[PDB]
Order: structure tokens, then sequence, then C-alpha cells
């Protein structure tokens, strides 16, 4: 393809790079930014983002990345987060337009979060103020149908992404006032413009049981592993009003009942195994599985319940006490 050809120059304008690192020369990302075509109109699809469709274009991205400057990384996310609706690994990874992927669908949407998404963390972590991360969110809220965009699993996690870092620097900041009114007040409008594009249908991003099943048996394990749902409805509700919150906890309320009965039939099952007399270490690897399972299902659940300052603790919900 034309998308092969230049993941091959790109490859070369990366070793170029590393020559001239490695022998202590300044580095000029010129030529690799100018070999991904990110302004590249000419196509009916740009060439950059048909290069995330590969797993050789993504396998380079962190190589791509050691040699870029912040306005350069920043423009690459805008550039993603333009196209996100239609970009293919997002397609691959709503339950919604992929209701059965194959193993290597999963792979490649495995390969991109394991790569591009540590790559954003990262770059935003180190490298992100206030501004940039609102501008990101209203572009991602102006350009996709953000609904759509929370059935994908990759989607959804960008906007966690956004999200808890927005929450965290507003909360670092909080500590000496640091951040001006016009910002706290677009975050402000920003949050609820994003809130008001998921009410009604925040449930929808839970996965259908069949498909969970699905999954499942293509990765050979019992597994429900939805932290990355509840982290997700963690910091939605972390940087909402009172109402904003109540209006979640109760779109999700049966997943929160469901996870809740998921994590008892784990209980029940753990105390049968426990009382059984001198185990093998097969049983007893059983146990700890079945163990380890309710623990996650306790700390993923929990961790959205002590947002609203609640605990659940023992088959019980409760109020959370700090003190
Ligand atoms: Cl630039
Ligand atoms: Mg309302």
């Amino acid at each position: 393809k034309f998308i092969l050809e230049l993941i091959e120059t790109v490859y070369e304008e990366i070793l170029d790079l590393e020559a001239n690192l490695r022998n202590g020369q300044q580095t000029d990302s010129t030529a690799m930014w100018e070999a991904l075509h990110i302004d590249d109109s000419s196509y009916d699809v740009n060439p950059f983002i048909s290069m995330l469709s590969f797993d050789k274009g993504i396998k380079i991205m962190p190589r791509i990345f050691n040699f870029l400057d912040k306005q350069q990384k920043l423009k690459i996310l805008q550039k993603i987060f333009n196209e996100l609706s239609h970009l293919q690994i997002i397609i691959l990874s709503s339950y919604k337009t992929t209701p059965k992927p194959t193993l290597t669908q999963l792979k490649k949407v495995d390969l991109f979060q394991m790569i591009i998404l540590k790559i954003i963390v990262s770059f935003l972590s180190n490298n992100s103020n206030f501004i940039e991360i609102m501008g990101l969110l209203l572009q991602l809220i102006r350009n996709n149908n953000v609904s759509f965009l929370t059935t994908s699993k990759i989607g959804l996690n960008l906007i966690t992404i956004l999200i808890s870092r927005a929450a965290l620097i507003k909360q670092d900041s909080s500590r000496s006032n640091i951040l001006s009114s016009p910002e706290i007040s677009t975050w402000n409008e920003i949050y609820d413009k994003l809130f008001t594009s998921l009410e009604s249908k925040i449930q929808l991003i839970f996965p259908p049981r069949e498909y969970n099943d699905h999954i499942m048996r293509l990765q050979n394990d019992k597994f429900m592993d939805e932290a990355y749902i509840w982290q997700f409805l963690a910091s939605l509700a972390l940087s909402g009003k009172l109402n904003h919150q109540r209006i979640i906890i109760d779109e999700v309320r049966d997943e929160i009942f469901a996870t809740i009965n998921e994590a008892e039939t784990l209980q029940k099952k753990e105390k049968e195994l426990s009382v059984l007399p001198q185990r093998s270490q097969e049983l007893d690897t059983e146990l700890k599985s079945i163990i380890y399972n309710k623990e996650k299902l306790y700390q993923d659940l929990n961790l959205f319940l002590n947002v609203m300052g609640l605990v659940y603790r023992d088959g019980e919900i409760s109020e959370l006490k700090h003190h």
C-alpha cells in the first residue's frame, strides 16, 4: 500500500534521528514529521490516521514520540481526537459496531491500548496544562458521537484519561489557589457539555453479557475485567455536582447490584472451598483465583462508590469513613 511505504520512510527517519541522538548531535524531527503526513489532506483518509491501522505503525509510535517536542505531540493527539468516531480501532473496540470481535481484532485493540494510550498518558501527565486538556476535551466533544465513543473500550479510556487529568490538575492546583476563574468556569461548562451528551445513556458503557461471554471464551478465562468501566464512572462522578452524581448512580444502579451479586456468588464459592479439609494444590489455586476475582470486583466497584462517599464491604453499602 501507500501506507507501508510511509511506514518504511518514517522508520528510516527514526533510525537517522537515533544515530544523531547517539552521536551527541542536536535532534531534528522535521523530516520524520513530514514523513507522517499529518497535515496532508490529499486523500480520502489522512495517512497518519491510516498508519494507526497497522500493527507496525503502532509499534514504532513510542520511537516517533521520543523525538517530538510538546507542540508536535499535542498536534498528533488533536488529530486523533478529530477522527475518533471513524477511527478503525474505535469501531473495532465498540460492541455496537463490532459485536463479535475475532481474536486478532482483540489483539489489535489490546496493542493500541498497550502502546498508544500509554504514550498518551505519559504525555498528558508530564507535559499538560488545564487549557490543553480543555481543548482536547472540547474537541472530542464537538467532533464525535460521544455516547457511541463510550461503547468503545479505547474511546471510553481516552475520555477517562482526559477527564481524570483535568480533575487531577484542578486538585493539585486547588491546594494553593492556582487556576483562574475563566478556567474553572470553562471546565464546568465543558464538563456539563460532556455530561449532557451521556445523560440517559450512561449504562451503555457496560457491554452486553453475551459480548462479555464471547470475549471470555476467546481469551480462555472467567473474567469480567471491567475496572476501566468503573474508573470512568469514578472520574465522571468526581468532577460533578451533587445533581450529576445522583443521576449517575441512579443510571448505573442495576450494574452496581449485578456486580454486588457477582461478588456475593464468588464469596459463597470461596466459603465452600475454604471449609474443605487438606486440599490439593490444584484446589488451592482454584480457591486463590476465586478470592482474587472477588477482591477485584470489590476494588473496582469501590473505586466508584468511594467518590460518592460510599463503600461496599461485607455484602453492605455504607457511608465511607475517612476518619
Ligand atoms: Cl508542529
Ligand atoms: Mg438531567
